[PDB]
């Protein structure tokens, strides 16, 4: 009949601008999954029952009654459709590690934005296992294990949700936590790239464009070293060649952030470290330090300590249970023999209760000797400083406050070959200084870490840097010029891709921001834009401007969008960063991109880590539930859309018969062709055409969150024929795709079936979203897909 | 704000609207019974992987009461999730019977499929299984009823010819569902009260055509009461001689359900095959049927399907034999009788009618038989005089055929002359009307089963059953008079089922901006639909009436129900509430099996809010302890007399004896006891903002459950799967009166917390005052 208002499926009454807002809102909950591995199936079943009956959590048990790749396929195909349902989902995995390994299950979990718990080692009465199981029921529908990462150090404290003393509330800073998660994942991705490209460990250095403090920690957590690139040097305003002897004067609650601050910076300066007063050095256990050599001096050191430290960090650890001999000015003393003709830095955390000032006289005289050696490239020495008397020092680059010592009096000195050749430190300056430092707030003390970070900063124009050697760079806002910036950034990226460099690029997505503004989600108050020029502002009222970019602009410059989900899942085997709890609308406005050469080299075979599985079904299923679209009816609508499209190209209806089912979109009756800038699309008599359904649903999802569509399109281009699985990868990572008897990934679609889907994409979006879609989002996707399939 | 749980940023009037919208989807469940577990596993995998449907299989690896408890406690939390749920039941009928599984399905607003008799390669079984995958998230079996006759046609969703679309009139279909359920509830009432079959008659207040069909589907006879009788404008003593102008066999159903309303004994002339009768429940009726094509098998199949006593005669009826001893009419001596004459002939039809007319003019006047009504087809080209003609009517489903229906009756015109020209011109006009206007002429037939009278004045002796529909909420009835009428019905132990707009639910829907004044406006309790009086739960409980939801009525009535189901829930229908008399609630409903329970409402709104607002499971109970702390402070209870625990098992512990003043108390708390407040009361207060509420029926049951209570011996114990049972096999006690009234006392602050102060104080107020009456001292 006439009005669609009294017909189903119904888009006209169910999808208005407020439905679109609601889909945006629901996307903040799009990470419901917990993957929990344990070796006791009766225990799994008990907690599965407890959490589903008490909170409605959906529960699955992969117990080995079914072959593992089939059980994964069944379980995660179901889950993929449900990720926007706003209900928790838990998969218990109780098969052996030899059936599905820790690393494979963690990859799958993170590919579905889930938290991951591995406890299969544990006995049935293990207090930790029972604790984590009971936590499922206490916290559901939330969980206190982070998603997509083992650790979290933000303000959220799940135990506060259970305390009457806090009114059973805790902090929740989604954007800040997600931004930190993102910095972590980008670092992890570069770590994975180094590993995949077999870069020598001493060349695992990444350039961060723009000073970004968290990267020091994230890089050392991943065993790579950071260096910042700044266009200009703000004046430290102190004495010494560099102004770091007394210069003028995100959330991360790490337990011993004090010792982490110095040590992660010092581990940047050199792969070889002399550490005096090392015991216990428990904060080092969290880092990845393959390729580092740590010579540790302390009377408390045991054989047990050394072995634990090398096991946990991977560094070469020579632990000697002695006091250091600061009286012997010989390179042959203190075992410094191994550091001959090598770069070395020294972390001195020794101190004495009585005669401290004169203890500092013996060490400083040792460090002044050691700092100008010639058989050892001595790079930097860190020493505690508390001088009540006046003393002159040689080769002193930086006399610095402690950013995490919180109103204490002790200071830190840094010896360097190019520090001041002579300088007398008086005690009234330092007392009046540390008085100023004691006065400043907690936040202000921490931020003096900038002064330590100057020493691992480079001035220069990032757009002019040398990109040879597969150089790794992380770049977003600061990657820009003062002049002609957008054009210069895209040329730089295009050049970087041509050079086979690894410049990782992020930017606000123009058409997603414009869409979120148009439907009324983002206000002019918070973010404005004219064309691709965007003005941001926080409640503080500080404004900054930056350019939005689109997928087709980047592809034209040789760059392919990848999601944060894909980066962390791809990097799962080396990842040692933080996870997250909530998704953030603000973060979802940004897209991240990697150069085309690396996608072609390493990502054309779509295992689950590089797949769109966690986006390709959940928006479609949400809309079908809201709009009353039966499963088979959905495929009928696809057929009707293709019928209308072919008629608009004056294809005569006798050359094809519409089927509109899940297996056949239409059947070709007689030979015809459709003009297309990537074609013509050719259709042969007596064949079935089945268009690419993933293209259609990814085009919807690209309205709301960062899109895997370009990476998918390159994979789809590769999958015109069967492709043998890579021998170096666990076959289980391909569970979600069809595999032939020969062990090959089975072909997906012809180029016709893909480009036909691209051609009807706009009308599909208009149908599913009741003409409240974005033609611009569709158009940039369509243009990029046509470049992928360029003729 | 940057804290969780978070109601301040998550719940605004727009969230409230979205909750109303999600309530249209609150019937996601399918219960599918079959005998083949590998088939069940295959389609479970197919529908969950393709559409995300949540699937459960009850296969007997776990004892049945525990499996049901586990499965449906889980499902109760998910009913507002806007995702399909399928429970496959593969245990034998001996483990859980068809009627029990159907009662459970419908108590959870589900569709129900019973196919456990089928073999693994049954084409019907596979067909219904594949339908799950094709239609998901929808399904083409109706919820809460076997049949459906509305305009929604699921096959059309699959056809390119229709553009893969079909009709969807949620409000009209749910109103028709409602009529059907109200009828089946009265049929359940008649059965529980063992009313004799001859007395199973219900009065419908206000003319409402569909009730004739729903009543005969349940073996009940309808009677309409209307305050004023508009004369139809035609000839004869009642104006029914030429008055001024879905189901595959609605033609035959329309006349026959009406004719079956007039007498328990029927002479059916020309009855074969009468397939449409097989769908009615006709226990208590006797049908004498004449047709040559009648066989013994047709007779047996007819009595088996309907429960009627069928005498099938394989002859032509003899219109030439003018004695009560002929045509076997002897079985009807000293009883009522009506006659349905479906015969016709294509040669000499006029003379055949002439002879039949002579026969019926004699028959209507018999004295050894009380002949109530005779119907005959009428197509005459000659002028002809007629005696005892009560009505001469078009066939409302006659499309454009030229045949009429004559109705003989002892109170018809003693003699009248029917002019063929007049009837011809009447048929000219009728066949040229639109189909809708044609159908609406069935009101002339229903005139003959309508009584004029003020319903508020009617006699209510003998447990009389009345369906007031919405009619008594019309503003021409002062609230004062209706409530005294209802109060008198309850005291007289009558069964008047009463419906009315719920004043406070409607005001809330308007306040939040769901309903516009362009559609509905209200001043206090006077409501104008674009007019009725709204009623509230506290007004009606004072008049002896208890709210019951439509879900509970159909689940309670499930073993006699033979009505229609529905597919969509409807915002408009949910604005209304239904009420039954307290005396029946106390007699038959205080033991809460699953049919009379709030299980399908008490979890799904709370879980939905907790998901939106980031409320952990344990944190929810901490909030409840915090609310109780504040309440006790506000009553100047010294905080050293209690310690807040705020957990699922203890709300607080009592340290020293203390008391709280209360109009139903005082509430007494003994030292060294744990107090656990009634969580169901709090959840139902939320649900009552959005849909009709089981709160008052629940409260009566809760009052009964201060102590353990033995299970009713003549009910399948599996209907009690969802409540705790004691070692000795009793229903375990629920809560003390202190624990219930404490909940009522904090109810307002709980709704303000859960809905970010966008709740309705009036809805909470009417519930709290009714609960206090339930617990009155
Ligand atoms: N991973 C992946 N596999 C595909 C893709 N397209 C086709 N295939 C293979 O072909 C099958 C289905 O193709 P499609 O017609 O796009 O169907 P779909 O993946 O179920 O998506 P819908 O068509 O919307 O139902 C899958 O089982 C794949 O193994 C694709 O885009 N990505
Ligand atoms: N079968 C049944 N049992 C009830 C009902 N109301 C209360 N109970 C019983 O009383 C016990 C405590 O009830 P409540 O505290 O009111 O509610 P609850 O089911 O525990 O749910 P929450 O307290 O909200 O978490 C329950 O575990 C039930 O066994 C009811 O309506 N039906
Ligand atoms: N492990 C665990 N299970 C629970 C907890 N609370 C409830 N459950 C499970 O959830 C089921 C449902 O109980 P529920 O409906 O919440 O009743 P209630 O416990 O009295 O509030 C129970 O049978 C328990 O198995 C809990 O705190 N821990
Ligand atoms: N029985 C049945 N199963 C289906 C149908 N469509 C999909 N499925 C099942 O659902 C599973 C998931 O299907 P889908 O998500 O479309 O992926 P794909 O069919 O493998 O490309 C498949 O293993 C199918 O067997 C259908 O029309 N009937």
């Amino acid at each position: 009949m006439s009005n669609p208002d009294y017909c189903i499926p119904n888009f006209s009454q169910t999808v208005n601008e407020r439905t679109i807002i609601d889909i945006f809102t629901i996307c903040r909950y799009r990470s419901p999954l917990v993957v929990f591995c344990l070796s006791h199936n009766e225990l799994a079943k008990k907690y599965a029952q407890d959490v589903s009956m008490s909170s409605g959590t959906h529960v699955h048990i992969i117990d080995g009654s079914v072959e593992i790749t089939v059980s994964l396929y069944r379980t995660f195909r179901t889950i993929a459709t449900q990720l926007l349902g706003r209900m928790q989902i838990v998969v218990f995995v109780t098969v052996d590690k030899s059936v599905v390994s820790t690393q494979v299950m963690k990859s799958i979990a993170w590919a579905f934005r889930g938290s991951f718990v591995e406890l299969r080692n544990q006995s049935v009465d293990s207090s930790t296992l029972v604790s984590k199981l009971e936590n499922l029921v206490s916290f559901a529908p939330l969980y206190n294990v982070p998603k997509c990462g083992p650790d979290y150090y933000g303000p959220t404290v799940y135990s506060e949700l259970l305390s009457l003393a806090t009114n059973a509330r805790t902090h929740w800073y989604a954007t800040i936590d997600y931004s930190m998660f993102t910095r972590s994942v980008l670092t992890g991705f570069v770590a994975k790239y180094f590993n995949e490209e077999a870069v020598p460990i001493d060349k695992r250095i990444v350039s961060i464009v723009g000073y970004n403090p968290p990267y020091v920690w994230t890089c050392l957590r991943h065993g790579i070293r950071p260096t910042y690139i700044e266009k200009s040097l703000p004046n430290p305003g102190g004495k010494g060649p560099f102004g770091l002897i007394l210069p003028v004067i995100y959330v991360m609650h790490n337990p011993q952030i004090k010792l982490l601050c110095l040590d992660t910076f010092m581990l940047s300066t050199s792969m070889n470290i002399l550490y005096i007063g090392a015991y216990p050095a428990t904060h080092l256990l969290s880092l990845q330090l393959n390729g580092w050599t740590i010579l540790a001096f302390d009377p408390k050191i045991t054989s047990d300590w050394t072995d634990a430290m090398a096991k946990a960090t991977g560094a070469k650890v020579i632990g000697v249970s002695k006091e250091f001999d600061f009286k012997s000015f010989s390179v042959q003393a203190n075992q410094l023999n191994m550091f001959q003709n090598s770069k070395l830095s020294v972390i001195d955390d020794t101190w004495v209760e009585t005669d401290y000032e004169k203890f500092q006289s013996e060490k400083q005289a040792y460090f002044e000797w050691l700092i100008d050696r010639t058989s050892i490239d001595v790079r930097l020495i860190s020493m505690k400083w508390n001088r009540s008397k006046d003393t002159s020092v040689s080769h002193l680059l930086a006399l610095l406050p402690q950013p995490y010592g919180a109103s204490i009096r002790e200071m830190r000195a840094f010896f360097h070959k190019k520090g001041a050749s002579d300088i007398k430190i008086l005690a009234a300056e330092t007392e009046k200084y540390m008085d100023d430092f004691t006065a400043m707030s907690v936040s202000d003390q921490i931020n003096t870490q900038k002064f330590m970070h100057c020493m691992i900063t480079t001035v220069g124009d990032a757009l002019k840097m040398d990109l040879d050697g597969g150089r790794a760079v992380i770049a977003s806002y600061s990657l820009s010029n003062s002049s002609n910036s957008k054009e210069r950034v895209l040329k730089f990226l295009s050049d970087a891709n041509k050079a086979k460099a690894m410049v990782v690029f992020g930017a606000p997505n123009t058409h997603r921001l414009a869409y979120a503004k148009k439907v009324g989600l983002v206000l002019d108050s918070a973010i404005k834009m004219s064309k691709d020029l965007i003005t941001f502002s926080n409640p503080t009222g500080r404004r900054w401007r930056d350019y939005g970019y689109s997928q087709s602009e980047l592809y034209d410059a040789g760059y392919v969008e990848i999601t944060i989900d894909q980066m962390v899942a791809y990097s799962s085997d080396v990842y040692n960063g933080v996870g997250y709890f909530a998704n953030s609308t603000y973060n979802d406005l940004f897209s991240w991109y990697i150069p085309k050469w690396y996608v072609h080299k390493r990502m054309l075979m779509q295992d689950i880590r590089l797949s769109p599985a966690a986006l390709v079904k959940c928006f479609t299923t949400l809309i079908r539930n809201i709009c009353y679209v039966p499963h088979e009816t959905y495929y009928r609508f696809r057929g009707i859309l293709v019928d209308k499209y072919l008629r608009s190209k004056n294809v005569d209806p006798s050359q094809y018969s519409i089927v509109g089912s899940g297996s056949k979109t239409f059947t070709v009756l007689s030979h015809f062709e459709v003009p297309h800038e990537c074609g013509p699309l050719v259709f042969e008599a007596s064949t079935d055409v089945n268009i690419s359904g993933h293209l259609l649903s990814l085009a919807i999802a690209a309205h709301f969150v960062a899109s895997p569509m370009i990476l998918w399109a390159e994979q789809m281009k590769y999958m015109a024929v069967d492709r043998m699985l890579p021998p170096n990868l666990d076959k289980s990572l391909f569970f979600d795709n069809k595999v032939t008897p020969s062990g090959a990934l089975q072909r997906w679609h012809s180029r016709e079936e893909v480009l036909l889907a691209a051609e009807i994409c706009e009308s599909y979006a208009a149908m599913m979203l009741n003409n409240k879609h974005s033609p611009d989002i569709i158009g940039t996707l369509k243009s990029a897909i046509n470049l992928v399939f360029k003729i």
